[PDB]
C-alpha cells in the first residue's frame, strides 16, 4: 500500500500556496514534496478530487513523469511526491533568457514526447498539458505534472463543445505549443494583447499561431509536426506514438 502513516513526514517549508491546496517541500526518507488540502474535514466532492488524483498517480512510473511516492489521509489530506530542484520549462523560456541550444530544444521536446507517449498508452488524458506544467528537474530531466492556460487550449476546447472536449488530441494540440514555444522561444499570440481577444478568434478558427517566428536552425521535421500537431481538425492531428518516433529521429543527429 502507498498510505504513509500519520507523523512520517516533517512538513518543511512551504513553496506554493493556492486557494484551493498547498505545496510544502518535505523530509521522508530524503527529501519530498508534499501538496495538502486546506481544509480540516473535506467535503465528498473533493475528498475524492483526492481519491481521483491519487489513482491516476500510482498508475505512473515513467522517468518523464513526476514520481508519485505515496499519500496521507491524517491530519489533512496530502499527495507525495519526489523533490524536484530547478525551474519549469515556462520559467527557463519565458521569465528567464535560458540561451538554450537545439539539441537540447529537441531534448526537452523528446523528453516530453516519451512522457505524453507513456500517459496515453496507460489511457491518462492530462487536461493541461503546458510550459509550467512541464518541470526541468536539474534543469535537464523532464518531470510532466500538475504543478498549479487558453494558449495552449486546442479550438474544440475553447468551444467547449458539448461537455468534455479534453480528448487524447487535445493534448497532442497543447503538445504542438510546446514545440512552438521551443522552436520559436516566445509563447504563441504574441501581438494579440486581450485574453477574450484570443478565446474569441481562436473559437472561429480566425486565429491561430505565428509558424513563421521559428529559430533559423529549427529543423524542417520539427516545423512541420509543429504545423501537423495545430490542426485546427482534432482528426487530422498526430497520436504521439507518431510524434515520439519522428522526433526521436531527427534527435539522432
Ligand atoms: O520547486 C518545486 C516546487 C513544485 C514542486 C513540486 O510540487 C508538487 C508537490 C506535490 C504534488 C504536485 C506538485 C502535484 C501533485 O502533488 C503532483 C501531481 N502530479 C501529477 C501527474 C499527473 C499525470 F502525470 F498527468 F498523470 C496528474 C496529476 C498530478 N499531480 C514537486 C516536486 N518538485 C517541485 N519543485
Amino acid at each position: 500500500d502507498w498510505e504513509i502513516p500519520d507523523g512520517q513526514i516533517t512538513v518543511g517549508q512551504r513553496i506554493g500556496s493556492g486557494s484551493f491546496g498547498t505545496v510544502y517541500k518535505g523530509k521522508w526518507h530524503g527529501d519530498v514534496a508534499v501538496k495538502m488540502l486546506n481544509v480540516t474535514a473535506p467535503t465528498p466532492q473533493q475528498l475524492q478530487a483526492f481519491k481521483n488524483e491519487v489513482g491516476v498517480l500510482r498508475k505512473t512510473r515513467h522517468v518523464n513523469i513526476l514520481l508519485f511516492m505515496g499519500y496521507s489521509t491524517k491530519p489533512q489530506l496530502a499527495i507525495v511526491t519526489q523533490w524536484c530542484e530547478g525551474s519549469s520549462l515556462y520559467h527557463h523560456l519565458h521569465a528567464s533568457e535560458t540561451k538554450f541550444e537545439m539539441k537540447k530544444l529537441i531534448d526537452i521536446a523528446r523528453q516530453t514526447a516519451r512522457g505524453m507517449d507513456y500517459l496515453h498508452a496507460k489511457s491518462i488524458i492530462h487536461r493541461d498539458l503546458k510550459s509550467n506544467n512541464i518541470f526541468l528537474h536539474e534543469d535537464n530531466t523532464v518531470k510532466i505534472g500538475d504543478f498549479g492556460s487558453i494558449l495552449w487550449m486546442a479550438p474544440e476546447v475553447i468551444r467547449m463543445q458539448d461537455s468534455n472536449p479534453y480528448s487524447f488530441q487535445s493534448d497532442v494540440y497543447a503538445f504542438g505549443i510546446v514545440l512552438y514555444e521551443l522552436m520559436t522561444g516566445q509563447l504563441p499570440y504574441s501581438n494579440i494583447n486581450n485574453r477574450d481577444q484570443i478565446i474569441e478568434m481562436v473559437g472561429r478558427g480566425s486565429l491561430s499561431p505565428d509558424l513563421s517566428k521559428v529559430r533559423s536552425n529549427c529543423p524542417k521535421r520539427m516545423k512541420r509536426l509543429m504545423a501537423e500537431c495545430l490542426k485546427k481538425k482534432r482528426d487530422e492531428r498526430p497520436s504521439f506514438p507518431r510524434i515520439l518516433a519522428e522526433i526521436e529521429e531527427l534527435a539522432r543527429e
